[PDB]
């Protein structure tokens, strides 16, 4: 890879060999394919999960559920084509994206019918049937969790990525409950650390030791970041990630804070969550060793509006640890309200 | 931090943020051009070292030998101006580069007044005298080895738009044993990972498993590498790190090879070395497990030049392990000759 | 204008001051978002150019129209609170985008402010009213051409975006058929030419000659190229620029090839287009003198999705001109069917 | 190419892709060592020239000179040895250069490479032979421009260089009064315009019109621009142009300004200009219509020292055109001394 550099804080600037890292969270990426393999062979292989049992399917990432809503329309007409009765029917994702138990089979052979459909984009309609093949959506009575498929595919290769940008993929033959390598990227010059892939930005620093700086997250993944992807992975105990382990966070020592334990019970159902260590707008932070134990984090404002304007913590170290989203400004586990009743506080939904 | 980017296996543009890591290996003939931060200190410093019985210096890289060339002048300026009797011969870098009990002292105050010294730097003229604070050279015999002093300097800032970037070096605090993290950057993306300093350049990718693929070593450090700019230290044995842990070697999955120990007397005399595996030139090699036990390595052709073109070893795979050097092809140390006398194979030289 | 770049024709680094030209169509994130300066100055013109009798303003420049779809709701809420009847209401695009005859006047005041409008923007659009300043929008029975605005802006100055440069705008004082010039770049390096704008990016080339090598069209615009900012206007023929005048091309010898004319009946009905000159899959021609005349552009395949494979062309030169739409190939104008119902052919209606 | 830019003008850091235009002559950072492709082939091109009767050769460009400088002793020490007395002295650049009547031949054949003549350069020299073929130089008596060889030569391609690219040449088979187009660059970017070459550096803007706004001559070529690479070629007349055409001015509106006509008789004897509008320093110039005609170009100073201070233009604009020489600074055409005697004033030279 042959490329350059602006530096902000200085403006030195330089191009030569090396390897590169891209901020593809906030980028927002581009619109991209998605081609899941043969349509023919995802059609058995959803034809022959539904044989056995397999009712539905949760997507693990936000691409995998894009792809599906992509190629919906166009796998139920070539099921309808073919000698087969079923319907896939997408939805919307609710954060967390949970775990599942199945996988789905690879066929072993082809559907017999044209294979006209590769490269299917949509714009075909088809008879509805009263057995459906849901994936993701709010179908949670229809289909349960049981016999929900998850992390079964597997990213191939990036062919034409610069002006298509096709992303192809294929039914994985083996079990894991790892994340995809294929798009992570760590790296550290230097005092400044960035792990990284599709969804999450992780940032870290140095001061005295190797910490937590920043984070943004548009997406709640439960996959496992591999180990070959993080930095010192040696010596780390789990009661100190910041992002739990199962939340697809790095098991490492940039992955943690002083003074401040694992964050399991967070606003973890939001849309789009960024983790500042900075007091939440119109509030004040003390340390007092009065202040109550561990708990579910706290919205900074009532349902009404009204801000609360005092808080306190055991242990933590200022700045504190707030979380930022489109609701408002939530706090950490350590965080609790100086003098507030419980009624007026808007817990997070317990994510397990 | 705005870049460039072209990769020509896929021809993909990309412009973002994030972390770029480069390739400063080549660069080394000229990549800096300063002074450590006062010079004034650093003789205040250098005579305390004389009187505490710190008669050498031998530098850790070559970074560090050439501002010891480059500031000798005006060191040497500065104490001739007070009354100091010592004399700063700076000599050659014979690799490896060895380790030092002591270190050198931070002094309390500045000498009384040097600023003869400002404006004056390459272009300084002064006298000789008979006490002689020797950097490294051959002069084992004058100031032995158990006497110098080793790995006590720092960073503080680095890098500008100019060809020569100034450096501003600082001394060391405390005690330490780590190579300097400043100028350490390791990334991975994909299944391409690079461990990378000034002087090194290590590189692996995954086949079937992570592996070691190239590395480049323009020194032969003997610090330790930091792990905190290490890729997945966990639970991995030394015996099998490539490059040993005693020359500053990742301890790392990374680090190693399947059929392969750890490599302690292999060609580390060379002034520039190049690991490759690749089938050493015009010579064949056989797995038999008749063959040769470990040992330190060999050359692959004799003192008169004759090329050695039978070879075997035990339990490696294919293909072998091979160090290239400006001497020529030396053969990894499992890999031994088939029928050859023991006289006409050149042993390498192994410091401990 | 200090920066440096990698010539990857041969492999080269070099960094030193001079001009550098960006391709900013092909661009990975958006840099430039258009503004209105005084949205009460432009609020007080629209409001005297509906009096003397415009329905509404068609959009220059894709960009001008959503800088429109940002404002609609200010505007209308301002335009309410004082009382006006007025109701902007954008509609979406459609290409090209027609010339109009009139020019929105400068204002001879400035619109009061309300108490309530300071910030209340992008989501206050007003109800529909007897006064609509419909912009664009496939709706032309309801705004006639004849009384529609077109090119009446300027720019005014080159706000500072750290990450999109805000490009703010005044109502135009002069009537000219010409593109705004704060936004285009010529360039010739040798044999390397590029002329670009906004939305163009005319690449051309030296084999034997000047000839046309590429281009790539996010719009079309319907201003005037500046002869300011084009390479040898003098001694051309209209004839024969391959991208009409009447669109926007520029008038030199940089814009046209041998064998080709105007191509003024081509598939500019696409949302985007790259001008390439190759064959595209499925698809031959054969330089035959008893071939079709020369009449609108024939997409390769046929409305059931059969592609036509045998191809003549009367007096052109290989590789051929094929327009890679969002659909998919064309063939120029100088290309036809060499058998083939004019009924299966999707021919591409005039835009005139 | 994608390139660096850290423009201080706006203090906007920007990347991307396109074409990179690089100042060459005011830095003086002349990176290019200039070669022959086949300096082998040159000795038959000389050899057929003295046949016809060529008595030497005038540089159309500083680097052409250069060349043959760095290659008289590669062609001097092969001439001795193929029974050839011909031997070439390289002199100095007497600016402006001239324009010459022919080329050299057409090479017949390949002039055999001699076994001691390889590995001949510059420190070794042929012996004083009966004919010499000059090169440049006062040596007009010796050899008249009438029979000068003028711009034979083309760059053939670009040589691969860290620092220094080696520029390539190969004879002409054709008689065109261009410039080397090879080396060419022009651009235009909002309302920063700048035609540039190896030795030529014209900087253009706009007030209110395209205008002239400064440049910076290293040489005083004779070769005509291509149009190929102007901005704005057509509508212009000659007598219009600033910078003679017959002195390599770019045909444009760029080249001109108002209130001035072509300067055909200013400083062009000088070793290098730096055209500016701005008064000489401590002078003042007033619009009179009584002042004198057009006419030389009169320097600020006296041959004694002495300044005059009162000038007078009748179409006068301002601030004046001063052309800053090694010398001191002179004044245009249109200016001149309101009283003074003409034997003080210094006048200029036409080299028709
Ligand atoms: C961070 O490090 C700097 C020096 O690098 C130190 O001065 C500072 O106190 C540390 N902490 C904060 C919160 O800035
Ligand atoms: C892995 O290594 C083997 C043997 O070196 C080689 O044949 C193969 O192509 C490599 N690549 C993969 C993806 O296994």
């Amino acid at each position: 890879d042959v490329g350059c550099s602006v530096d902000f804080s200085k403006k030195e600037t330089r191009c030569g060999t090396g390897v590169f890292i891209y901020n593809d969270v906030e980028a927002w990426r581009d619109r991209y394919k998605y081609h899941p393999d043969s349509p023919r062979r995802l059609a058995a292989a959803v034809k022959q999960a539904w044989e056995e049992g397999i009712c539905g399917i949760s997507s693990v990432s936000r691409m995998e559920n894009i792809m599906w809503k992509s190629v919906e329309g166009e796998l139920n007409a070539i099921l309808e084509e073919n000698g087969v009765q079923l319907t896939v029917v997408v939805g919307s994702v609710k954060n967390p994206m949970w775990r599942g138990p199945q996988r789905l089979p690879v066929p072993v052979n082809e559907l017999p019918h044209g294979w006209k459909a590769w490269g299917k984009s949509y714009f075909v309609r088809a008879a509805k049937t009263n057995n459906s093949f849901v994936v993701d959506g709010d179908t949670l009575k229809e289909c349960p969790l049981e016999h929900r498929a998850w992390n079964s595919f597997l990213v191939e290769d990036h062919g034409f990525g610069v002006f298509h940008t096709s992303v192809w993929l294929k039914v994985r033959e083996d079990y894991s409950l790892e994340c995809d390598p294929a798009v992570i990227g760590t790296a550290v010059k230097g005092r400044e650390a960035a792990h990284s892939d599709l969804g999450y930005w992780i940032e870290s620093e140095k001061n005295d030791t190797w910490r937590l700086k920043r984070a943004h997250l548009i997406e709640m993944k439960t996959c496992e970041w591999p180990k070959s992807h993080t930095l010192w992975t040696d010596g780390v105990e789990e009661s100190d990630l910041i992002i739990p382990k199962s939340l697809a966070g790095p098991l490492s020592h940039h992955n943690t804070r002083e003074g401040y334990r694992t964050q399991v019970k967070g606003p973890w159902h939001s849309e789009e969550l960024e983790i500042r260590f900075e007091e939440c707008p119109g509030t004040k932070v003390y340390v007092e060793e009065t202040c109550g134990t561990r708990g579910p984090s706290l919205r900074s404002t009532t349902a009404s509006g009204r801000v609360i304007e005092e808080w306190c913590c055991r242990e933590c170290t200022m700045p504190p640890l707030s979380f930022r989203a489109k609701d408002g400004c939530w706090y950490g586990m350590e965080i609790r309200p100086r003098k507030e009743p419980e009624s007026n506080l808007v817990r997070s939904m317990v994510t397990a």
